């Protein structure tokens, strides 16, 4: 018995404030921030959302609610692992992620690399299993006005029985 | 010859009149409603989509037309229940399904266990094969003001032959 | 060792100047035309980009700078069969494609039949492991606004080895 599943996740944040901005957990210069009760990585959320998505475990909003503090400025990358760990524990594993960042700015393409770094250290899988990449909605939008961010991400998982 | 297939779909209907709205088959009270032809039902139809997509029978603007008034309020199960019949029919069954909710409001969360049992009914399936989320934007975009609501669906089916 | 892989693609463009728009090969008639240095065809960029994503191979960005004057008013499906030599040069071959027009109009259904054709050639894949559907956002967004086109893609990707 070899189980194959199948998810997908979506995350919106407002820029706010000011520093840099993370996503995918790299740090990138930008002239404003991420409005969240989080990180704000709006690229980890949304691959978070997309695994426990293919474990039928919800989403981050379930597991991680609003209302707890203990959330409050959280590396979004212990939330990865806290879902990956999860999703561990009910017999999964990693086949591959697929990401995509829907933004007018900063450029995301230089630091795509260190994104998967990061993704695939936390996934405790291999660089060839992670995928990022972006797309502009070209001045169109909310992310075209340059309001937010968004961001898509499939993944599929695997479960032996065997 | 074991055959897996991937579907995405995704769908919009703007808030209109009053009443409460259906969402994945459940009735959740809002200060507006949806309009369609239709449950104006979002949830179901990028689902219903996201089935029709993987097993390439299109989509429900296909098999249920805008000008037949024999789908004019219709219950948005009954076209889940007939295009999954009709993706049976082709040797198709459920490997999983994950639906996503982009909505600023009414709260969905209350609501996803009630739309699971609907689905997996509809669908003949466990429970652990279907997964529903939602996420907000933020304020930001047509879903962050309260004009309407987004919905995304992916699924995997199976085909056996075998 | 056989194993499947996943892919999310997304784009969008703005409608721009006239003449046809063109959408997954098919030249279609439309008051305005599509703004991009290429065809402008977001379905084809939309699955291109799947299907790079599915094979961790990056984006189209990546592949076919905006800086390199080779790819100006380059036919899209040119992209899409080198994305896909590159794709099956590290041993994949095609599981399904599904792909998901957003668009106010104009009415994509009638080009639907002749799109696949063009997708499945490049592909070098039956019609059977093509979908393509389309799906209105009921006047809201920019989509909604008659401002552009966005278009999503879902690709599904085997790798024998064996
Ligand atoms: N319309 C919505 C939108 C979002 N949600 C859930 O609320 C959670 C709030 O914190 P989160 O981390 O954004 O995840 C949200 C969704 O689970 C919801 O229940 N209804
Ligand atoms: N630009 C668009 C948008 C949508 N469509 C199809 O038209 C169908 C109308 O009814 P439906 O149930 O919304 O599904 C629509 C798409 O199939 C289309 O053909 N072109
Ligand atoms: N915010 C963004 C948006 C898009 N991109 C990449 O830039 C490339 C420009 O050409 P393309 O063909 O649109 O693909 C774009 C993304 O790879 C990016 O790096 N950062
Ligand atoms: C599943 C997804 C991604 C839904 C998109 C949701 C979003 C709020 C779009 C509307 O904003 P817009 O930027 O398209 O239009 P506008 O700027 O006119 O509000
Ligand atoms: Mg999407
Ligand atoms: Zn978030
Ligand atoms: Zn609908
Ligand atoms: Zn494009």
């Amino acid at each position: 018995m070899l189980e194959m599943r199948i998810g997908h996740g979506f995350d919106v944040h407002a820029f706010g404030g000011e520093g840099p901005i993370i996503i995918g957990g790299v740090r990138i210069p930008y002239e404003k921030g991420l409005l969240a009760h989080s990180d704000g990585d709006v690229a980890l959320h949304a691959l978070t959302d997309a695994l426990l998505g293919a474990a039928a475990l919800g989403d981050i909003g379930k597991l991680f609610p609003d209302t707890d503090p203990a959330f409050k400025g959280a590396d979004s990358r212990e939330l990865l692992r806290e879902a990956w760990r999860r999703i561990q524990a009910k017999g999964y594993t990693l086949g591959n992620v697929d990401v995509t960042i829907i933004a007018q700015a900063p450029k995301m393409l230089p630091h795509i690399p260190q994104m998967r770094v990061f993704i695939a250290e936390d996934l405790g899988c291999h660089m060839d299993d992670v995928n990022v990449k972006a797309t502009t909605t070209e001045k169109l939008g909310f992310t075209g006005r340059g309001e937010g961010i968004a961001c898509e991400a499939v993944a599929l998982l695997i479960k032996a029985t065997k």
